[PDB]
């Protein structure tokens, strides 16, 4: 609607950037087009349409309107055939903004290589769960994102930590706006599980080896989440959402221009929840604040601050599981759903805050230049207790396990990169080169030498967490762990071609953990990169990539001879098929894909068995590991006013024991999410569905008390999800979310520590949205 101008005439690059920003718009134009060409002047209140044609005049260029973006092109009366994939130099370095898309399918995207590229243009498996899913869904967690996200499969540790696969592999790389964070271990990574959505646009899920943007870390996937922006109108909302359990959220949002003519811009949020839970005494209260202010230095620099705040805080948390597998005597207990091992006063509180700042600046060369600095603080307070061990016993008593486990870890980034267009062989290529470096130091208490508690509870079968709090005694541990990560990357994207895109990259590391344990170094350490995009039709591309990862190992991972293990690692490697349609509202793509995974740390049994060097008494072996699998989705839309996202993963990964891995991840699962917008007589009304189903999984768990291996399995089950909303008038709006329609019973974790967790049973949701 009506925004606010003023371009002066100068390069058509430069005005089209200066376009992007003003107008809250993506652009994107082939800099060979637009390169000895200038735009016409601009200004005052206008609608952007009118704007751009405004803005394009006298320059023979024509507008592809398509959602929030825009591509500019400059057509010939000559073309032999035509380059759908040709660089194109764009106006937001992150991707396309998804808020007010109206779609389930993202618009172009970063998260690859650095390079602002479509899902057809990227040769990696992109998923991408947009502001529209998340609202329609109420998804307002990662957790909630994760179980919407086609080809993760998210399992419980306990109360405040869930698991996500992808491929074989649990999940541990956060991004925030496409810087990675440290996730070493938990200590690291306090709240990562937790993030509430109320600050962020899009998660983008990048499947596969990520080395070259992450840097050391897991296989399977980084999880890379874009947060709100200022925009240049004035808008807002405020939400209210009442649901099962006791469950409570309220939630303001505020943007716009703070300086009558638009060059300070500011943004932010609040969010507050307050539930209990369908298990007993388990409550959790969530806090979260998040404010940006943007400051445009001069037309073709921008400073950005901003801070964000979450605290999670619950009662009730349990340690590992909600219950445990087996009796005293050796049985398997039966536990209604409701059941929670956690104490009344147990809790893994988890908290969260970033300082951050950019700069990024265009220089008339078509290339953009960005720096960014963090500071970062991942927060625990974790007074644990629950039942833990084979019980209860015959006469009903069971035993509680409590520690307590407080900490902070501070974090500072910088990132500094450069990205920008180029001739070679008489075509146009982009390139990116960037440097990083992370500096993070985790400074932690543990108790564990409890003062005279006596930690038996005379009653199970009735348990309610009313068990008293032990004395925690002195500090038994201080931690203190320090990692430092460097990094150098580069890719160049050659369009060599009319159908052919040739992608040659690369990230070489510098890996540095400092403190109580011996220093583990990796220097120089290369990343490969390659990968490849074959354009078939205006509809179809294939692609190749052969992509990396590693992580140095965790410090009590040695072996035989008292030596840390080789870094775990492993290559992805990829073919496939993606469909673009309706001129990018629908995407599809069917994906093969093997990742060799070596140097993954296993317990080593035949040592192990009777140590015999003093120097270790508990080593690990380093072997190889193997996933084949393949995968199949589609998102956006189907017909005017219907979206979907879907997904078909399948996958078995094994290790060099040749037995199946991952075994609780099913071999099979399936999402689909849908919802359809009536025309006519009922335009106000949004109707939506969904459905995940998932194969057989299972885990093989020690019964102590009768000495014996048993297989635990979870037949595959279907979940089912409902929405409806009613767009009742211009400004205000009422939902509803049933989730697990047929109120299944399942478990999300059976096994850890010898322990199980229940999914959520049949749930709702009411609220209202008011936009300003
Ligand atoms: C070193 C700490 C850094 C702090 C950064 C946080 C910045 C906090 O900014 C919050 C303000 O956001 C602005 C909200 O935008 C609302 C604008 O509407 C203004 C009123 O409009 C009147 C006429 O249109
Ligand atoms: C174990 C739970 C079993 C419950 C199953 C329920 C399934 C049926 O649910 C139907 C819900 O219909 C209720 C309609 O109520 C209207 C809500 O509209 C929101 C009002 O907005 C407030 C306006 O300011």
């Amino acid at each position: 609607q009506e925004v606010e101008f003023d371009i002066p005439p100068q390069a058509l690059g430069s005005a089209l950037q200066e376009f992007g920003r003003q107008a809250d718009i993506q652009v994107l134009y082939r800099p060979e087009e637009v390169r000895n060409k200038r735009s016409s002047a601009i200004k005052g209140k206008l609608e952007p349409n009118q704007a751009i044609t405004e803005l394009l005049r006298g320059t023979g260029a024509s507008v592809d309107f398509q959602g929030n973006a825009i591509t500019i092109s400059v057509a010939e009366a000559a073309d032999s055939s035509v380059d759908l994939g040709a660089t194109m130099i764009t106006s937001n370095q992150l991707g396309t903004i998804t808020e007010d898309s109206g779609s389930y399918t993202p618009g172009t995207i970063a998260t690859a290589t650095r390079l602002v590229l479509t899902p057809r243009e990227t040769p990696q498996s992109i998923t991408v769960v947009t502001r529209q899913n998340m609202d329609d869904f109420g998804l307002n967690n990662i957790d909630d994102v994760m179980r919407h996200t086609p080809g993760i499969t998210v399992s419980a540790y306990d109360t405040d930590r869930n698991n996500y696969y992808a491929r074989g592999f649990s999940i541990n790389n956060f991004q925030y706006d496409g810087i990675p964070s440290t996730a070493r271990n938990v200590g690291y990574s306090a709240g990562n599980t937790l993030s509430d959505m109320a600050i962020y646009d899009r998660v983008e899920v990048l499947k596969g080896a990520t080395g070259l943007l992450t840097g050391a870390g897991s296989l399977g996937a980084t999880i890379n989440l874009i947060r709100k922006k200022p925009t240049h109108e004035f808008k807002g909302h405020v939400e209210l959402g009442a649901g099962s359990w006791d469950n409570y959220r309220s939630e303001l949002d505020v943007s716009g221009p703070l300086t009558e003519s638009g060059n300070v811009r500011g943004r932010a949020v609040a969010a507050y929840q307050d539930k209990h839970s369908f298990m007993d005494h388990y409550e959790r209260k969530t806090s979260v604040y998040y404010g940006i202010l943007e400051f445009d230095l001069n037309p073709d620099t921008m400073l950005t601050v901003g801070a964000d705040y979450q605290d999670n805080d619950p009662k009730g948390s349990g340690w590992s599981g909600s219950f445990p597998l087996f009796d005293s005597q050796g049985n398997r207990n039966d536990v209604s759903r409701s059941f929670n091992n956690g104490a009344k006063w147990s809790s893994w509180e988890q908290y969260t805050r970033t300082v951050f700042a950019n700069l990024e600046h265009n220089f008339a060369n078509g290339w953009v230049g960005k720096v960014q600095l963090d500071h970062k603080i991942n927060g625990y307070h974790a007074p644990l207790g629950a039942i833990m061990g084979d019980w209860p016993a015959p006469d009903n008593s069971a035993k509680i396990v409590a520690q307590k486990y407080t900490g902070e870890t501070k974090s500072n980034s910088l990132d500094i990169y450069l990205t920008g267009p180029f001739q070679f062989l008489g075509r146009e290529h982009e390139l990116v080169v960037g440097t990083s470096a992370s500096f993070s130091h985790w400074e932690g208490k543990s108790y564990w030498n409890l003062r005279n508690y006596d930690n038996t509870t005379d009653d199970f079968i009735n348990w309610d967490g009313d068990i008293g709090k032990p004395d925690w005694g002195t500090p038994s541990q201080y931690i203190d762990d320090k990692t430092r990560q460097l990094g150098s990357y580069m890719t160049a994207r050659f369009n060599v071609t009319d159908d052919l895109n040739l992608f040659l990259g690369g990230r070489v590391v510098d890996y540095r953990v400092t403190g109580l344990n011996p220093t583990i170094r990796e220097s120089g350490r290369f990343i490969p990169y390659v990968g490849a995009v074959y354009d078939l039709n205006d509809t179809y591309s294939v692609y190749a990539s052969y992509t990396d990862i590693f992580m140095p190992q965790d410090s009590w991972y040695r072996d035989s001879s008292n030596k840390l293990l080789e870094p775990d690692e492993g290559q992805n490697y990829e073919i496939g098929i993606k469909g673009e349609y309706l001129d990018g509202r629908l995407n599809t793509s069917l994906a093969y894909f093997e990742i060799h995974e070596e140097n993954r740390a296993e317990e080593d049994a035949l040592y192990n068995s009777k140590p015999t060097n003093p120097a270790i008494t508990y080593a690990y072996k380093g072997i190889k590991a193997k996933t084949k699998g393949y995968e199949a989705e589609i998102s956006g839309e189907l017909a005017p006013g219907w979206q979907v996202q879907a997904g078909y993963t399948h996958k078995i990964i094994r290790d060099d024991s040749g037995k199946k891995v991952s075994t609780w991840e099913p071999q099979d699962q399936l999402s689909l999410y849908t919802s359809y917008k009536f025309k006519g007589a009922l335009d106000k009304l949004t109707v939506g569905g969904g459905a995940r189903w998932q194969g057989k999984s299972w885990q093989m768990v020690y019964n102590n008390p009768r000495s014996r291996w048993e297989k635990f399995s979870q037949e595959d089950y279907w979940l089912v999800d409902l929405m409806a909303r009613y767009q009742i008038t211009d400004k205000l709006s009422a939902s509803v979310n049933v989730n697990n329609v047929f109120d299944k019973t399942y478990y999300t974790n059976i096994g850890f520590y010898t322990s199980a967790s229940y999914g959520d049973p049949r749930n709702l949701m009411f609220s209202t949205r008011w936009d300003f």
